[PDB]
């Protein structure tokens, strides 16, 4: 079989930026501080 192809691994990548963004670590850990962060001191 056409084992996949360098063109359909490309379209599985696209939908990973397009659904989470660049600025990851920031914002999803920070979220974290306000709901869990703050009760815990």
């Amino acid at each position: 079989e056409p084992t996949l192809t360098p063109d359909e691994l490309w379209l599985v990548m696209e939908s990973y930026w397009k659904e989470k963004g660049f600025v990851r670590q920031h914002l999803d850990s920070y979220n974290a501080f306000i709901d869990h962060g703050l009760q815990d001191v």
